[PDB]
């Protein structure tokens, strides 16, 4: 599949102040370069959209684009590529912010879908004069890893799906269509309502 991810993660964050490799091993580069990585080498066309290069180095760089995953810093440019759009923000600051600036420019039936907890419910209010009258097609939910992406331990994601209440946030292709991105690198894929 085509997916966009928005966001590498600060990599020193990973590897100076959480220990990552000594805590729960793998092998950097770790977050939503990592899960860029994973996607590639699973053989889905992957570009990992991020403005800053310093989250990490040449070395981690070179790594990202040897998997095969495209590097742009423009988020507007990625938008236009992902059928799937993951926007990797593990504190949540930009994750609505992304979200307004893409949906306009995804293709025809994209999804948009955030790592961290964010309710879905949330993400949908945040656009939701957009995604009702201009972009009925485009379908929110959920790609939150259990654990760090990157580590070997980490072996769930959950997926937001419909709603206890009847409110579908996404179609059921669209749902199924993330759960099977989650079966493709080895992962176990979970479904819980929005």
């Amino acid at each position: 599949m085509k997916i966009s991810i928005y966001g590498a993660g600060n990599q020193r964050l990973y590897l100076e102040q959480l220990k990552v490799p000594e805590k729960f091993g793998g092998e950097p580069p770790y977050g939503g370069a990592g899960m860029a990585i994973e996607f590639a080498k699973a053989g889905h066309d992957v570009v990992l959209s991020e403005p800053n290069r310093d989250v990490m180095s040449d070395d981690l760089w070179k790594k990202v684009e040897d998997a095969g995953v495209k590097v742009v810093s423009d988020d507007i440019e990625a938008a236009k590529h992902g059928e799937i759009h993951v926007l990797f923000t593990p504190f949540g600051r930009i994750t609505l912010n992304i979200a307004n600036t893409i949906i306009e420019h995804v293709p025809e039936n994209a999804i948009i879908c955030n790592t961290c907890t964010i309710p879905t419910p949330v993400l949908y209010r945040s656009l939701e004069g957009i995604l009702r009258l201009k972009r009925r097609d485009v379908g929110i939910s959920s790609m939150h890893p259990t654990g760090v992406p990157g580590t070997p331990s980490q072996k769930y994601y959950t997926i937001a799906g419909k709603a206890l209440e009847g409110k579908e946030y996404a179609t059921e292709d669209q749902i199924n269509k993330l759960v099977e991105l989650v079966k493709s690198v080895g992962k176990i894929p979970y479904v819980t309502p929005a």
